[PDB]
């Protein structure tokens, strides 16, 4: 394997480690494809992660403003330099949104001074800037001809899968002190995740679970509705990861919405769900 090979492998892994699911579904992509959602994917995963000072963040961010200005130029990376050296090979090929990653970016340096969202308005603003903008950096990898709509349904899917997220993990989030759930929503249905934590689900919990999960599936089936903005080969791929992730609600529902464990969807499922996608494609 080449010097960018080796730079490429190491995105793999970083999406891997983080994401089996997306893991899972986007190696299916052909080669070209698979290994430019590893690099977006690998940098968007840095920025998420290095307040965890901003420094390095600052580092990636003139990381990725120098392939911007200079896409055919030999850089000395601050940062990270072979998820950069990916980078720069991926937008050497593609039509980068790099405006997305500044988004991403600045949402990032955001939630330091963290503050819970006052209305449900923040909170989908908050699955626009780490996740929308990871769906509109994705869109010209998994498409031919990209459109307005194009970037809207990748955009609707990235902030319905950090939903799906969030209703996951209320639990390992309550412990970093972290409540994602609105206060107009919260005071609306009468619960303190606190008390939630400490003395397990009630009604009301369920309920304004139910109330978030209501609006990530439907927002997923308007997205399944338009599949079709996307390149025939990456369709079915989409279409999984989709599908492994609004699973994840029903294994939440398994397990009695539990704030105590991180669920997921057994390897051999997502086979499984491949296996009935393909049934139609
Ligand atoms: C057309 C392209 C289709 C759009 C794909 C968007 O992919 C993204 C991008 C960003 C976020 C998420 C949701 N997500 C999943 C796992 C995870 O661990 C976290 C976390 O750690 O918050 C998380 O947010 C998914
Ligand atoms: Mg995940
Ligand atoms: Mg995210
Ligand atoms: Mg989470």
């Amino acid at each position: 394997m080449t010097m960018m090979d080796m730079n490429f492998k190491y995105c793999h892994k970083i999406m891997k480690k983080h994401s089996k699911s997306f893991s899972y579904a986007f190696d299916l992509l052909p080669e070209d494809q698979r290994k430019a959602v590893w690099a977006i994917y690998a940098v968007c995963r840095k920025i998420d992660d290095s307040i965890d000072d901003i420094q390095f963040l600052n580092q990636i961010k003139e990381d990725i403003q120098s392939i911007e200005k200079y896409p055919y130029e030999y850089h000395h990376f601050q940062s990270d330099r072979r998820i950069m050296m990916a980078l720069q090979h991926v937008a050497q090929h593609k039509n980068i949104a790099f405006q997305s990653f500044y988004n991403l970016i600045d949402t990032v340096y955001k939630d330091q001074h963290f503050t819970m969202f006052e209305t449900d308005a923040e909170l989908f603003g908050y699955c626009y800037g780490v996740a929308g903008t990871v769906g509109e950096v994705l869109t010209p990898i998994l498409s031919d001809h990209e459109t307005h709509q194009t970037y809207d349904v990748a955009r609707r899917l990235g902030e319905s899968l950090q939903l799906i997220n969030i209703l996951r993990d209320v639990g390992e989030d309550f412990e970093n002190e972290r409540i994602y759930f609105s206060k107009q929503r919260l005071k609306q249905y009468e619960v303190d995740i606190a008390e939630v934590y400490q003395n397990g689900v009630n009604n009301h919990y369920i309920d304004l679970w139910e109330y978030y999960a209501a609006i990530a599936e439907k927002d997923f089936r308007d997205v399944m509705d338009q599949i079709k903005v996307f390149s025939i080969e990456a369709q079915p791929i989409i279409e999984l990861a989709a599908r492994i992730y609004i699973e994840i609600l029903d294994e939440v529902r398994q397990a009695n919405y539990t704030l105590h464990e991180r669920v997921f969807v057994e390897k051999r499922k997502k086979a499984k769900l491949f296996h009935e996608i393909n049934s139609k494609y």
